[PDB]
């Protein structure tokens, strides 16, 4: 089975870039999945490059919104990205030092991450970022 995912029911948020971004996240966060389950580590350390840059990305990307529209919790929300991307880039240093592994518990604490920021956090932006 794949790892993640997506519906609207679930997960979608009324804006149409945001929910297309977390499309992508699951199903970078599903190969990397299917590649923690292997020995093949530098086909893991690619993917886990990608997702995280991507990552990355979509946090500007909704930072940027929120922040031009005044959206009411922006500061928070941008402080729950950050916390999640210095996770990933200590889990980066130590991975790309040989010093960690990651397996299929880094892609489900990723995916409670996820499964928990985008209906709990996310959605909350809808009716400021549709507008
Ligand atoms: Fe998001
Ligand atoms: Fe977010």
């Amino acid at each position: 089975m794949a790892l993640m995912t997506w519906t609207a029911a679930e997960f979608g948020t009324n804006v149409g870039f945001a929910d297309d971004q977390h499309k992508t996240i699951f199903d970078m966060v599903n190969k990397l999945h299917d590649t923690a389950a292997t020995g093949n580590r530098s086909e893991i350390g690619k993917q886990l490059d990608a997702l995280i840059d991507y990552v990355v990305m979509h946090f500007k990307s909704e930072e940027t919104e929120m922040q031009k529209k005044g959206y009411a919790d922006f500061a928070a929300h941008k402080a729950e990205h950050d916390k999640l991307v210095g996770v990933c880039a200590d889990l980066q240093k130590k991975f790309h030092a040989g010093e960690a592994e990651v397996n299929q518990d880094t892609t489900r604490f990723v995916r409670d991450w996820f499964v928990n920021h985008i209906p709990k956090v996310d959605k909350l932006y809808g009716p400021c970022l549709s507008a």
